[PDB]
């Protein structure tokens, strides 16, 4: 049964974020993936990290409310959807960690504040999911 496969099912199932569930587990949120109700997750892969300089890394473990800003992964609200809308036009959209992220699909690609996203649309039963090759850093 099952087959329609919930976010951490992935992650538990996809060593591709394997790291996700270190750090994110180490943060205790592995239970909010689980809770009930449909929001948007934006997961980097290792391609991503490639490039992130030592200081960097630790400038966020550095602070607690620094890496848990980070962990939310832009936690939005609300399963995303291409909104039927133009396709090319930078939509703006909210997320709880407290920043605002662009979103454009264009050519039946999603292209987020960022490049061409890796895997995305992923329905879950708890949302859907998201999968870039960049993280996104917050605001000013």
């Amino acid at each position: 049964g099952a087959m329609e496969k919930s976010l951490h099912e992935k992650l538990k199932q996809d060593k591709r974020f394997s790291t996700f569930l270190s750090l994110l587990e180490a943060a205790d949120l592995k239970e909010l993936l689980t809770q009930p109700g449909d929001w948007t997750l934006f997961v980097p892969t290792n391609d991503a990290f490639k490039g992130m300089t030592s200081e960097e890394k630790e400038i966020l473990i550095r602070d607690k409310n620094a890496l848990q800003n980070i962990i939310l992964y832009h936690l939005t609200p609300g399963v995303f959807i291409g909104k039927g809308f133009e396709p090319g036009v930078t939509n703006i959209l909210k997320t709880t960690q407290g920043s605002k992220i662009f979103l454009k699909e264009v050519n039946d690609t999603l292209l987020v504040n960022e490049l061409k996203s890796k895997e995305s649309d992923i329905m879950t039963t708890n949302g859907v999911i998201h999968v870039v090759d960049k993280l996104l850093y917050p605001a000013d």
